[PDB]
């Protein structure tokens, strides 16, 4: 088993997938390499939205299968500084 994921750099990361692993576990497994909100990360097909309280076995298909992962920003709007 091996998927490719691409970043926002464009490094493609190597993985293996999980029963039990969930949107949630994900984000926990980010408690090694800080820098970026573990909340701000997100699986999406570009026009289809995954759901975060979604499981894996819920979205688990078969190997040979592109990921793709955004970091949009939310974190309230800017103030336009004239």
């Amino acid at each position: 088993m091996q998927i490719f994921v691409k970043t926002l750099t464009g490094a493609t990361i190597t993985l293996e997938v999980e029963s039990s692993d969930t949107i949630d576990n994900v984000k926990s497994k980010i408690q090694a390499a800080p820098g970026i909100p573990p909340d701000q990360q997100e699986l999406i097909f570009a026009g289809k939205q995954l759901e975060d309280g979604r499981t894996l076995s819920d979205y688990n298909i078969q190997k040979e299968s592109t990921l793709h992962l955004v970091l949009r920003l939310r974190g309230g709007h800017h103030h336009h500084h004239h």
